[PDB]
């Protein structure tokens, strides 16, 4: 029942959660009423009435929607590119973020354009030619693909869109019927990140690389410790992964903040259910897979998939099903976090959860104290918190009885917060001391 919170003893930095309106999923909302994208905008961005996400991901198109749709004479010949201001609607998706509080834009390439490539094609993996081991008859495309990488941030640059970290890989350990482009090693990712960083320096740019957005925790694990052995983390601004196939309960053994940059429910149907049989779709799954990652795996952040698209299934937050726009649970577990725990807090120490409870706590920049309780036992639990002397508590609630994070009647004695978690339940205590 005690919880013991100590301020003294501080983790990683939190730089927040979000997702991505890649492919042009996206695209619709952003051609929709002036009605419905106010009530989109509102269910990811809002501290309010909605998830208070802070990141959105973009993707750099290799082929179709590409800056390069056609191979110049060489790899140092003058490119031909193309800007059209829209971007599959990642133009106006970024505008909404900067302006409804989202802190970083991330710009992360699936493939190079398929003339970078061994296969040339952008799917179905291939290699960026002149990577170590990977010689392509055409030549090295290195400094043409990251040449291309900033003339896409210019492009941005140029919409008033300021892109805090670009990476140039996507699932490099997996080589679907799409968009893709591999890595044998982060040995040989070393091969090519020198170059994107003096690009990047070059155009007097000073955006953030971001690698290598792996399928997997294990990969990221690997490719980390072989990018320090290579000398080349001194040039990354992040380290990235997904959790499809294997999640992080570790840290990465790095100094650089971590990021789990895609995950989600592809398979299932969008649900507003947050607990019913503990499905893979339900809100309360992915309130316990983002306390995982944040307090098992010290991640700095946590995104989705898609944030918002039309018929939307699991793989999205928010559905819009004509001109109905509905959130699912996921949206709220994802609330209960974002919502409190905002850019440039730090995770804190906690002791003494409960079985079956899981407890997280932060300190945000402006002092206030967040506790998240994840109660998955079928019954109530009485808890207490010891360590901090309260002030003043605002606590919220999620649960299968309502639709939205809801006020929490908290305990406050001696300046020690408590309260009744209830069944099933995420509670969110958000302390003034
Ligand atoms: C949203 O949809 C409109 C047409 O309905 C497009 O013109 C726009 O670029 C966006 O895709």
């Amino acid at each position: 029942q005690t919880i013991t919170v100590n301020p003294s003893t501080t983790y990683q930095t939190i730089d927040g959660f979000g997702f991505s309106e890649a492919f042009g999923f996206g695209a619709p909302i952003a051609s929709a009423s002036a009605s419905i994208q106010t009530q989109v905008t509102n269910y990811l961005f809002s501290t309010t009435t909605g998830a208070g996400l802070t990141i959105l991901r973009n993707r750099i198109a290799a082929g179709s929607g590409s800056i390069e749709p056609n191979a110049p004479s060489g790899p140092n010949a003058q490119p031909t590119y193309t800007w059209d201001g829209n971007d599959a609607g990642q133009v106006w998706w970024s505008k909404q973020a900067r302006a409804k509080g989202v802190k970083y834009i991330y710009a992360d390439a699936w493939s190079a354009p398929a003339f970078m490539k061994t296969n040339d094609n952008v799917a179905n993996g291939g290699y960026l030619c002149g990577t170590t081991g990977e010689t392509c008859s055409s030549g090295d495309w290195r400094q043409a693909y990251a040449n291309y990488l900033v003339q896409y941030i210019k492009d941005y640059a140029n919409e008033g869109i300021t892109i805090d970290f670009v990476g140039w890989l996507n699932e490099p350990d997996y080589s679907p019927n799409y968009d893709s482009m591999l890595i044998t090693s982060g040995t040989q990712a070393a091969s090519f990140i020198p170059t994107l960083y003096n690009t990047i320096k070059s155009a007097g740019l000073s955006t953030g690389i971001a690698c290598c957005d792996p399928f997997g925790w294990s990969d990221a694990v690997t490719w980390t410790a072989q990018l320090a052995s290579a000398g080349a983390t001194q040039y990354l601004a992040r380290i990235t992964s997904h959790w499809y196939a294997s999640k992080g309960t570790s840290p990465i053994n790095t100094s650089l903040r971590v990021w789990e940059t895609e995950y989600a429910d592809l398979d299932d149907a969008f649900t507003t259910t947050w607990y019913s049989s503990g499905a893979a779709n339900e809100g309360l799954t992915w309130a316990n897979l983002i306390w995982q990652g944040v307090v098992e795996a010290d991640l700095s952040a946590f995104l989705y998939w898609i944030g918002a698209q039309s018929n939307s299934n699991a793989a999205g937050l928010v559905t819009l099903n004509g001109s109905t726009v509905q959130a699912s649970g996921t949206l709220w577990a994802f609330a209960m976090f974002s919502r409190f725990i905002r850019p440039d807090a730090v995770r804190i120490s906690t002791s003494g959860s409960p079985s079956n409870v899981n407890v997280g706590a932060f300190k945000n920049a402006d002092g206030s104290i967040v506790v998240v309780a994840i109660n998955n036992n079928g019954n109530s639990e009485t808890i207490s918190l010891s360590g901090i002397t309260a002030s003043k508590v605002s606590a919220y609630y999620m649960d299968s009885a309502v639709s939205s994070p809801s006020t929490f009647s908290a305990t406050l004695n001696g300046g020690t917060v408590g309260g009744s978690l209830p069944a099933r339940s995420m509670v969110t205590f958000v302390i003034t001391t």
